[PDB]
């Protein structure tokens, strides 16, 4: 009987986990190895020095460090004390900081780069002040922690998400579907601002298991591969987008591990057809949700006999202690084949949001087994498999999944109407060929703006990866390369400034006069400007 | 021959008028213009420009749209015996105050005074001038002689002085052409140049009749129609403009009798091209600024006489052209020399008397000391005594004709307060040979016209990266875009760099790279 047991919080079992397995590796990064004895050693230093400084149990406190030993100790350390952390990606631009610093409330900021962060209502410390500061032998006067107590805040699209212990204390139980112990050994490379990032570092530090330490910026595929090999991960969480880039360029990489999990959004089957064809390793499509503090569901394609176009590759079943349920209008479970929404419920479940609204909206109390139970409502439609696996297979509300990073598009096409030359901004998602692309239709007084000037301007506002890609005929431009004979170096964009000589102007105005059954001069060509105005003049 | 000589300008243009004084003269827009109107006004303005006080010798320059009146105003300075130095009405400010310097001007006449840079010249207003002019005429002009100077124009500048003969020698028809007051002739090139006085002289001095392009760019397709629509019969091209109609209007080559291209040479299959389309004959022609004009044609009579450069054929009259071997004899077929020009149309020379006798030589030919203006063209006898230019040497450059200055424009571009320093070259096209950021271009328009700016600003690795990203951009080249923040993108884009290679290369590298043929650079350098 499951209500008769409750998670420790994370402190404690790293406690309990650096005692069993004192002598194993916990973390690696390049060549400098650190057993869970020393670890221990340092979390509890640092713990003590963190209240030194002020800290208390309750403290909103951020993170901004880049990935490194030092980050993870921190960690430990902000759990142990009791702290709600807010981890803040070290590449995001301060602008963005301070708007997520003033959404989550907190306090104080602890980063390694103090030149990189705003200033405000926080007080910012030096990342290596307080581990200088750490003393040998210094420990105990630690809060007594609860499961429900709160552990970290992540944020969505902003929405702020209160994360409770037990939701990634979780993790600290081995997955019957991964067979995961001690002697397994994880590679992260998820970001910290992420939930993803949880299910690299809790499950390996939870567990005995080791994890590797990905350089910080943007993952080098080759480096990654390298890195795998050299630490000899097991298991390997992957997002969708560099699970097809693996798949594409060095499949023999998904092989090295024992256990590949994609997660976080739809994927083509044909990727992890190639994936499961190439080797022995099992390949996973998981659900991951922020609202349910990290992975939550796990399918194992067993075969390319599984996988279809026809339908798309189920999310599997549900985590130890994460119930899922899809319901029908009526609130009933869905029967195989039935379309309904799908329902999360169980020890990963959020706290809620900032907005207790919004929480209302999203979080409901049902009777379920009989008892009060709180399920999250995502707004994924969903359906059972004959095998009562659960299978997505849409989406029905206005927050949509690019890269799996889950954007706003209000938030961005205000963000560009702050432009000075920006007078209103339309943002649509569009079709390509591998993943869908953000495409953004923007209108101008100006015509002396660049799409990196937009570009320049979001990520002084926004995180790189939240660019929209794409922004904002082919009789033109297709004559003008013919007459300047370089066809890929002449663009639609850009005026014609590259030009060539006088003759070359004169041949196209004669053969668009010829072409269309209009009278074009090049003093319509230059007062013209580009290839559009010379479209709509001819059109008009 | 030494018994007589040719008369100037204005008196040819006298009894022109006087033999066809209901025929058509100028043609602008609709607007037509008889021998005898543009005589009243002529005479008219010139006793307005006596009465100002421009004399014989005066250096006078004018700026002058493509109008009636410009050509009236350059009949009414021959016949005063004025020097003429036309200016190019688009050139800015600064490249005119340096022309009118150079040419030693005292005047200078513009349909706008606003775009006229000031100095040790009377500006005078073109309009203003019109206005002046009442119903009394000069009854005293002077006498001008065939070695009387006619009009200033330049090289580089230099100053080129252009005696009467030089142009007064279009007046006799051209047996090449059968050219008479029966035909007409569009007036498109630049007074600035010695190619419009094929078109004009040769219309006003004959009888014939001078439509006038508008100003501004040559809008192919507008002249086209007005070709047709006013019936020119001799068309006179620059090379890339003959090329430009043959690739896009061809048909209309033929609407006239005659086609002369002249100025550079011109790909053999551009010839054929035209000379299948239709009636007309495609002539090549010689032009030499310090011959004041066309000097020579052959008629290239069908495609047969071409194979992979045409003849620019035999003198036309009061021109003599030889080839000369080192030893000054006149080359034998097939012996490649050096072009001498002589005759009515030679300069008078330079500005400076030390460039006029560096190409301006005494020679004796057939017993008779003759002035030859000796170009830098290499050349031979085709086996009809045809003249075939076959190459070039010296400081001229042939940019589409022009006869550019390379060390001129490298000065003009040290000039900019981004300084660096620059070379420039001439490079092989597929059309013109073409010199070899828009702030440049920009900047040099300033000092210079338009024509004189360069068009260009400035190993299976390249190809092999431009693949390799055309893996995403299948869905351009080495520096389109250059940096262009998709994650996914970049990252697929490195590691297929390291797959394809042997090198390890991070997303960071091609950051720093910034571009394919950078990429390409650091590759085979860390090879």
């Amino acid at each position: 009987s499951a209500y008769v047991y409750q998670l420790k919080a994370v402190p404690d079992i790293f406690d309990e986990i650096s005692q069993r397995f004192p002598d194993r590796v916990a973390l690696i990064f390049d060549q400098r190895k650190i057993t869970y004895r020393e670890l221990a050693e340092q979390c509890s230093a640092l713990a003590a020095v963190l209240q030194n400084n002020c800290l208390i149990k309750g403290d909103i406190v951020a993170i901004k460090i880049e990935r490194s030993p030092e980050l993870y100790i921190f960690m430990l350390a902000l759990m142990k004390i009791g702290a709600v952390m807010v981890p803040v990606n070290s590449n995001s631009p301060e602008r963005y900081i301070g708007e997520v610093l003033s959404a989550a409330g907190a306090r104080y900021l602890i980063s390694d780069d103090v030149t990189s962060v705003p200033g405000g209502a926080w007080h910012v410390l030096s990342s290596r002040t307080l581990i200088q500061n750490c003393t040998q032998q210094r420990s105990g006067n630690y809060p007594v922690l609860s499961a429900d107590d709160p552990a970290l805040i992540l944020m969505t699209s902003p929405k702020s998400v209160l994360i409770a212990h037990r939701g990634i204390a979780r993790l600290g139980l081995p997955v019957p579907a991964l067979g995961n112990s001690e002697r397994d050994c994880y590679l992260q490379i998820a970001d910290i601002s992420f939930a993803a990032s949880a299910n690299e570092i809790w499950m390996a530090l939870l567990t005995g298991a080791c994890l590797t330490i990905a350089p910080p910026g943007l993952p080098d595929l080759m480096a990654l591969a390298r890195q795998i090999e050299s630490d000899n991960v097991t298991m390997l969480f992957l997002s969708g987008g560099l699970f097809r880039l693996f798949v594409e360029v060095s499949v023999e990489t998904l092989h090295i591990p024992d256990c590949v999990v994609v997660s976080g959004d739809f994927v083509n089957p044909r990727l992890f057809s190639v994936a499961v064809q190439a080797g022995k390793a099992k390949i996973f499509n998981g659900l991951g949700c922020t609202e349910n503090s990290a992975i939550s569901s796990l399918y194992h394609i067993q075969s390319a006999a599984a996988l279809s176009s026809e339908s798309p590759v189920p999310v599997g079943t549900p985590l130890p202690l994460v119930e899922m349920v899809v319901f029908n209008e009526r609130l009933q479970p869905c029967t195989c084949g039935e379309y309904g929404e799908l329902f999360i419920a169980g020890a990963g479940v959020a706290l809620g949001y900032s907005d207790p609204q919004l929480t209302a909206e999203r979080f409901i109390t049902i009777p379920y087994q009989g008892t009060d139970m709180l399920f999250y409502r995502t707004d994924d439609r969903a359906t059972y498999d004959q095998d009562r696996n659960i299978v997505l297979v849409g989406r029905g509300n206005h927050i949509c999944k690019i890269r799996g990073f889950r954007i706003n598009i209000a938030g961005i096409e205000h963000l560009l109407r702050l432009h000075h030359a920006v007078e209103d901004v339309l943002i649509v998602v569009e079709e390509t060929p591998d993943e869908p692309r953000l495409h953004a239709c923007y209108v101008t007084q100006d015509d002396g703006l660049s799409v990196a000037d937009l570009k320049n301007h979001l990520a002084m506002h926004a995180p790189a990866w939240m660019i929209p890609e794409k922004f904002s005929e082919q009789q033109l431009l297709s004559i003008w390369q013919a007459i300047i004979h370089s066809e890929a170096i002449n663009p639609q964009e850009n005026l014609l400034d590259q030009g060539g000589n006088s003759l070359h102007f004169i041949k196209l105005a004669s053969m668009v006069s010829k072409t269309f059954n209009l009278a074009v001069s090049p003093a319509d060509i230059f007062t013209a400007g580009t290839i559009a105005a010379l479209a709509q003049t001819i059109r008009q």
